[PDB]
RNA sequence: AGAAAUUU
RNA sequence: AAUUU
């Protein structure tokens, strides 16, 4: 029936300008050498992403969805939820969120200017007035970094973002946040991803691994999943938003973004032209994470039923998801999962790359990342949580003009810390760029280098600075990625740590706490670390 | 230059 | 600020 765009043709223009590298990147000309392989998405190739998304969906339900989604309703009924008054909502508004087309923009409506409160006062007003003329939205490129891959395409085309004015988005909040707080949780109980910290994901996993007699995972994900979500999809999204208790004023603000917004509208591209019109998710509205886990939750559960599944335990994630089951044999799990891929198919959430069952838990890859292991410091068995390191080296040497990637060293440092990658090439790069900087007593991202040990002790354990014998899979990518990106391989990185570990050392203060905590794997005489105050 | 979550 | 979807 439904496609899930229609263009005018217009083109999808930048909503300002897209910069490149230069002929010499200081920062990270020593973290690799391969510069020519890092790039970013730019509106240029949205075109391509478009014909990519325009399809045509057709959806074919049955009992096990209309079952799941039942019982799914049967818990919305416990969640109370309430308006959020104008002042809440805008001050749940990001410092940068683009500005109105009204003459304001974040500042004002974070500040409560009177322009923007009136403005917004009247958006309401009119979302409880008129529940049906669709409300024009702006459509965008995302402009994200990668490297090539001349095996999948090359260069990925660029992300769609669909979003209306900022007066709408604060009404969106007012309508929906604290649904977006309570709903979840509630339909979903522990499947419910976002709840978790990495820790609690990688406890939650093994939990659900060693339950089972004789485990069997796998992961899915759907193919452009925004454009695979129907009309119909959206309205049962309303319809389980509905399902709790809500004032009146709530339903008919809900129920109106619905119509008038989440369901579909015209798109207009940044100079202003009409681009096309949406019969699918807009990735850019509030509902976007909520609508998409809810959503990809029933048709996963449903799925699972179809198939057989025998004692699923799932976490959901958006589009992303992980179900760890009873194997009924890898003859019968290769046909269940099959049956799985046809079910999620006829609902409409059709595979990427079609799932296979697994029996380790190495290889379920979800989010982008999957659980490893390692040895710690007495001999135990030490899960973590790990990644193909190509995207994070690549944007680690994303500099332009106007943008510095030591932020993502930093950021990545912390979230992967246990993992060898991190530990051999980020910190050491890192570091070695600080301290030759004169810059270690700097903050950045409001966070300070010389607290890592510390924040890494809090976040990771101590385990993280004493971890050993990484495993095949993950020496193997790793070793994969350097070579890819032109970078040194671990035994320069070896070298590198321990001139970086003595200079550190002879600083004293915090930096040669740094030093001797971050880099004891690079020494041989290994020195006992004990737990740190901070 | 969209939303949310986690981390800080 | 970082990452993810
Ligand atoms: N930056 C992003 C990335 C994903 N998403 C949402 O999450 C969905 C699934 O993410 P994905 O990483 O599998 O990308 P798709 O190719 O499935 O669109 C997207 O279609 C978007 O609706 C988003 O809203 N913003
Ligand atoms: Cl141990
Ligand atoms: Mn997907
Ligand atoms: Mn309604
Ligand atoms: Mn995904």
């Amino acid at each position: 029936s439904s496609m899930s765009y229609s263009w005018t043709g217009a083109l999808i223009t930048p909503c300002g300008p897209e910069e490149e590298k230069l002929p010499i990147n200081p920062l990270s000309n020593s973290l690799l050498r391969y510069h020519n392989k890092v790039y970013c998405t730019t509106s240029k190739s949205a075109s391509q992403r478009a014909k990519k998304v325009t399809f045509d969906r057709t959806q074919v339900l049955d009992a096990h969805y209309d079952s799941v989604l039942k019982d799914i309703k049967l818990a919305a009924s416990k969640v109370s939820a309430r308006l959020l008054t104008l002042q809440q909502a805008c001050q749940l508004t990001p410092p940068h969120s683009a500005r109105s087309k009204y003459g304001f923009g974040a500042k004002e409506v974070r500040s409560l200017s009177g322009r923007a409160v009136n403005h917004i006062k009247s958006v309401w007003k009119d979302l409880l007035e008129d529940p049906q003329t669709p409300i024009p939205t702006t459509i965008m490129a995302k402009n994200e970094v990668f490297c090539v891959d001349p095996a999948k395409g090359g260069k990925k085309p660029a992300r769609l973002i669909v979003y209306p004015d900022l007066g709408v988005r604060v009404c969106e909040k007012m309508a929906l946040y604290d649904i977006t707080q309570k709903l979840p949780q509630a339909v979903m109980g522990a499947s419910y991803g976002f709840q978790y910290s990495p820790a609690q994901r990688v406890e939650y996993l093994l939990k659900a691994w060693a339950e089972k007699k004789d485990p069997m995972g796998f992961s899915y994900d759907t193919r452009h999943f925004d454009s695979t979500v129907t009309e119909r999809d959206i309205r049962t999204e309303e319809s389980i938003y509905q399902a709790c208790s809500l004032p009146e004023e709530a339903r008919t603000a809900i129920h109106s973004l619905t119509e008038r917004l989440y369901v579909g509208g015209p798109m207009f591209n940044s100079k202003g032209q009409t681009c096309g019109y949406r019969r699918c998710r807009a990735s850019g509205v509030l509902t976007t994470s909520m609508g998409n886990t809810i959503t990809c939750y029933v048709k996963a559960l449903a799925a699972c039923k179809a198939a057989g599944i025998v004692a699923p335990t799932m976490l959901v994630c958006g589009d992303d998801l992980i179900v760890i089951s009873e194997s009924q044999g890898t003859e019968e799990d290769e046909r269940n999962l099959r049956a799985f891929t046809e079910a999620m198919t006829r609902y409409s959430a059709p595979p990427g790359d079609p799932p296979r069952p697994e029996y380790d838990l190495e290889l379920i890859t979800s989010c982008s990342s999957n659980v490893s292991v390692a040895l710690g410091p007495r001999g135990r068995r030490r899960y973590y949580l790990t990644r193909d390191p190509t995207t994070p080296l690549a944007r680690a040497a994303w500099e332009t003009v106007r943008h510095s990637p030591i932020n993502s060293w930093l950021g990545n440092i912390i979230q992967y810390a246990p993992t060898i990658w991190v530990r051999m090439v980020l910190m050491t790069h890192f570091f070695s760029i600080l301290m030759v900087q004169d810059t270690l007593d700097q903050n950045l991202g409001g966070v300070n280098p010389l607290d890592l040990p510390a924040i890494i002790e809090r976040l990771h354990g101590l385990d993280a600075f004493s971890m050993h014998t990484y495993s095949h899979h993950e020496l193997t990518r790793v070793a994969s990625a350097l070579r890819k990106l032109g970078a040194p391989p671990l035994r320069v990185w070896k070298s590198r740590a321990r001139a970086v570990r003595a200079s550190l050392i002879s600083r004293g203060g915090k930096a040669a706490v740094c030093g001797r905590y971050l880099f004891n794997w690079a020494v041989k005489t290994k020195l006992k670390l004990t737990p740190l105050p901070e």
